[PDB]
């Protein structure tokens, strides 16, 4: 449910701040792997994918390098995300296309909580 989805990322973005701060710097710098981005730049994709989501929320409403640099464009893209929630009609049917789920309405983009999760397990398991 909508709220279920939100209080996943709330949780997930307790877990990915802690698992950041408290990395070794080297780590974070670091590939996954032979050829892979590092945690940092997966840390800045979540942000990324955070503001988008924010902004198609926000359509679907009308329609109805360094850690200290990353930490703060993950606050910035959730606050944004957040605000965003706060003005969406969970049961809004109006849809908008996400690459991989296709047509999702808000709802369906809220459930960003699948996206941060998956990230946060890979850097996990690293």
């Amino acid at each position: 449910t909508w709220d279920e989805a939100l209080k996943r990322l709330e949780a997930s973005r307790k877990a990915l701040l802690a698992l950041l701060r408290e990395a070794d710097p080297a780590w974070l710098s670091a590939p996954l792997r032979e050829g892979a981005w590092t945690p940092l730049m997966v840390a800045e994709h979540v942000a990324l994918v955070e503001d988008s989501t924010a902004r198609v929320l926000r359509r679907l409403r009308r329609l109805a390098l360094s850690l200290e640099e990353v930490l703060a464009l993950l606050d910035r893209a959730r606050a944004f995300l957040l605000e965003e929630v706060a003005k969406a009609d969970p049961q809004n049917p109006a849809t908008f296309p996400h690459p991989f789920f296709g047509e999702l309405n808000p709802l369906g983009w809220l459930r960003a909580a699948y996206h941060e999760a998956h990230h946060l397990k890979a850097l996990q398991a690293s």
